[PDB]
């Protein structure tokens, strides 16, 4: 199928469960459900609980 599915594997949160929603560029990983993100920090993607931080959610009135 081409591409590289072995460096990204299925990134899921910790407490939805579901998957986190990959941005290539920032490697950002964002729950598009909760409007929360996990960032990657050097290789290493931070997954916890509280550690997640707030992004650009869903707009306003």
């Amino acid at each position: 199928m081409s591409l590289d599915p072995q460096l990204l594997e299925v990134l899921a949160c910790p407490k939805d469960k579901g998957p986190l929603r990959y941005l290539e560029s920032e490697q950002l990983l964002v729950n598009e459900r909760l409007n929360l993100a996990y960032r990657i920090d050097d290789g290493i993607p931070v997954l916890l609980i509280d550690e997640a931080t707030e992004w650009t959610p869903n707009n306003l009135e």
